[PDB]
């Protein structure tokens, strides 16, 4: 599914992601557009033989398991492909474990390249929520 703006801000408010950890909603979906251009099929490789999987391009060698990352951890104990439902649910979850784990949203390259320091609440305005 590839959202539209205002339709991904209404359902990441609904699943709590609103100010969650002090992060306002602007700069989830700030993140979720240059991340995957709000696409929830949107996969991409790494170098170290990972994957990136979802909205949020969640990785799998800390995440998820997608069964060809040797070594790797799944803790959100999810299969990678769960994270490319159009129901964000599972991309939520994990991202609220992902963005609580100490380093914030820096653990998303292009938030803290493309959204950080910027005005976020640009990407909210307009929507009905
Ligand atoms: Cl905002
Ligand atoms: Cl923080
Ligand atoms: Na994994």
């Amino acid at each position: 599914k590839v959202f539209g703006r205002c339709e991904l801000a209404a359902a990441m408010k609904r699943h709590g992601l609103d100010n969650y950890r002090g992060y306002s909603l602007g700069n989830w979906v700030c993140a979720a557009k240059f991340e995957s251009n709000f696409n929830t099929q949107a996969t991409n490789r790494n170098t170290d033989g990972s994957t990136d999987y979802g909205i949020l391009q969640i990785n799998s060698r800390w995440w998820c398991n997608d069964g060809r990352t040797p070594g790797s951890r799944n803790l959100c104990n999810i299969p990678c492909s769960a994270l490319l439902s159009s129901d964000i649910t599972a991309s939520v979850n994990c991202a609220k474990k992902i963005v609580s784990d100490g380093n914030g949203m820096n653990a998303w390259v292009a938030w803290r390249n493309r959204c950080k320091g910027t005005d976020v609440q640009a990407w909210i305005r307009g929507c009905r929520l």
